[PDB]
């Protein structure tokens, strides 16, 4: 391959980061650094307070952006993402919230955190007391926008108005604006509510997204009644949404761009149409659910970047249906389409239960089963390539394809899916305006060790050298290589032997060939990406290490408590990452 320049590496199991010859890896940051000048130290005993958790790097980093600095090659801006956290370590009792100041130091680990970093003899470093550094976190208070801004659901008692929110949590993962903002993805944050009221009975909107009164083992609800949906039931409705950050103005608000629809996001890709206006794809990470994409109504004004300020605020919301594809069991290729989601469109109207676009945008998984979106294997991460504008997709499994509602077809081939699959798109006419896709499944993940010769084994560039499970995180850099990053079962055993720990892997994608080239460490996940300008340096996120209590990453202290941490991948001959040495 002209793109692959390293040797796949063996999978592994061990508690660190495993790279092929002539690679390094360096801690930039780690979950509970202070990000400030005299900033409280991260306390491994746990007793850490909410208010200094406010102040440190959050918990669990995912999905990642860099942000070149105008006239300074050696400094730039990273938002990161702070996805949730774990109990085990984060509090001195190990286990669920006991109090309000358990609540708010959870809520705390969640949102953004903003870092400035700097280069000096190559290497890249967080730069503690930058004037740029900043959290935003689960109490924060933010603005909403768009359509359906100050709509009645979108009201509650602390929130009379529907447009003031506090706090970002469950983020997930990215996107990166040409205007130069940051988009962070809600995904997840249905689990953080409850009620104390055992009894609650859930209307169709808040069971389609999957609430319940227990809250599923966050337990929040009993200390902060704004999670109680006995007391606050349209806290539900604003949450869920995609949210813009400038990082560069550390006292601007933090806005939640409703025109981009509510579901459990989990990246926002970027393109642009043929006549300039944006474009943002975007997966609901739910069994079944759907895959979504955004068109702004105006054109972008590359130029002036604070001429698109509220571009995210008008547009229109469609939703992906794909055909049955010619049912090639290797490399199943087919058409699909992009379906609106508009009031008084496609069978959404008052006869299916909406009134307005507000409530087509906040109960978007509604109004997208309405048109007949089809339903998909988890979708995680989407990327476009900056080569040729393809669309590249994880559907990282299904355990349920197959059950009553989900049949087996498509780009979904598998029933009882345990491996996932990497879906692509190319628009026609390489217009990302275009209703119209063709499709192709870029690779069917599978187990050659174990399953050969089935549809277990995986596609052909599916090999016992590269296999894993369960891709999540995706991401390009400029020279066109794909990163795939996984989020799978770590025992390397049963359906998963020989897989190892969690890692990332490299393609070609005009060849399909898959290289494997980073494993993590015990009990992690390899989750967000990002680089930096020179393309030198390789970004990447290790979530929760030890999440079932295996692993000391990265200080390895005796006994010790693991740390989510943001990586720096280099070369020893200061190349570009991934290219020929
Ligand atoms: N109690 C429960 N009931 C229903 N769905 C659940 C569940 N616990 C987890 N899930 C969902 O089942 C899927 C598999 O769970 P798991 O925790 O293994 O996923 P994950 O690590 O992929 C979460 P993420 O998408 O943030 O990376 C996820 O989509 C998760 O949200
Ligand atoms: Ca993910
Ligand atoms: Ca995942
Ligand atoms: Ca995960
Ligand atoms: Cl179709
Ligand atoms: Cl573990
Ligand atoms: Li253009």
């Amino acid at each position: 391959s002209r793109l692959l320049g390293f040797d796949s590496i063996p999978a592994a199991t061990t508690d660190t980061i495993s790279l092929p010859k002539g690679y390094k890896s360096s801690v930039l940051i780690s979950w509970g650094q202070p990000l400030h000048k005299n900033g409280p130290a991260f306390d491994p005993s746990g007793n850490g307070t909410a208010a200094a958790q406010e102040v440190q790097f959050g918990d669990n980093n995912d999905g990642m952006s860099l942000f070149e600095f105008p006239g300074e090659k050696n400094r730039a801006l990273m938002a990161i993402n702070n996805e949730y956290t774990n109990y085990r370590y984060l509090y001195p009792h190990g286990g669920m919230p006991q109090s309000a100041e358990d609540v708010r130091k959870a809520l705390a680990c969640e949102g953004v955190s903003v870092i400035e970093v700097q280069r000096k003899n190559g290497q890249w470093q967080f730069v503690q007391g930058s004037r740029y550094n900043r959290r935003i976190h689960g109490n924060s208070p933010l603005r909403i926008s768009g359509p359906a801004a100050g709509h009645e659901l979108m009201k509650t008692s602390a929130d009379k108005h529907g447009k003031k929110v506090l706090g970002t949590f469950q983020n997930c993962a990215n996107g990166k604006t040409p205007w130069g903002t940051y988009l962070t993805c809600e995904e997840n944050f249905t689990d953080c509510f409850g009620s104390s009221n055992a009894q609650q009975q859930f209307d169709p909107a808040q069971k389609r997204y999957g609430v319940s009164a227990a809250s599923r083992e966050i337990n929040w609800h009993p200390f902060d009644p704004r999670f109680d949906m006995a007391k606050n039931p349209n806290e539900l409705n604003r949450h869920g949404w995609v949210v813009e950050i400038d990082p560069f103005d550390p006292q601007s608000t933090p806005v939640k761009r409703t025109a981009l629809g509510r579901f459990k996001h989990e990246n926002a890709a970027l393109a642009e149409t043929d006549d300039g206006r944006a474009v943002v794809y975007m997966g609901d990470d739910e069994r079944g659910e759907f895959i979504y994409k955004f068109v702004s109504r105006d054109k972008i004004n590359h130029r002036n970047a604070k001429a698109n300020r509220d571009i995210l605020d008008h547009g229109t919301l469609y939703v992906a249906r794909f055909d049955a594809g010619d049912g090639n069991p290797d490399h199943p290729k087919g058409q699909g389409q992009w379906i609106e989601l508009t009031h008084g469109k496609n069978g959404i109207d008052a006869s299916s239960g909406f009134a307005d676009q507000a409530e087509v945008l906040i109960h978007a998984r509604l109004a997208a089963s309405v048109v007949g979106a089809t339903r998909m294997d988890r979708p995680e991460w989407i990327v476009v390539s900056p080569k040729d504008g393809q669309v590249y997709c994880t559907l990282t499994n299904n355990a349920k394809r197959g059950e009553d509602g989900q049949p087996v077809g498509g780009p979904n081939p598998r029933e009882k899916n345990v491996y996932g699959q990497i879906l692509r798109w190319r628009t026609d006419r390489d217009d990302h305006a275009s209703k119209t896709f063709a499709w192709d499944l870029f690779v069917v993940a599978g187990n050659p060790s174990v399953h050969a010769g089935t549809p277990k084994g995986g596609s052909s560039n599916i090999t016992p050298q590269n296999m894993f499970n369960s891709p999540d995180g995706l991401g390009f850099d400029k020279a066109g290589r794909l990163w795939i990053l996984t989020d799978g079962d770590s025992s390397n055993a049963g359906d998963f032997a020989g897989m190892g720990n969690n890692q990332m892997l490299c393609a070609d994608p005009a060849t399909g060939e898959i290289r494997r080239f980073m494993v993590g460490p015990i009990g992690c996940e390899v989750t967000g990406i990002s680089f930096s300008p020179d393309q030198k340096t390789l970004f990447v996120g290790i979530q929760h290490p030890g999440e079932n209590g295996g692993s000391t990453f990265p200080e390895h202290l005796p006994n010790g408590k693991p740390r989510s941490s943001v990586m720096a991948i280099t070369r020893e001959d200061g190349g570009i990452v991934g290219a020929h040495h």
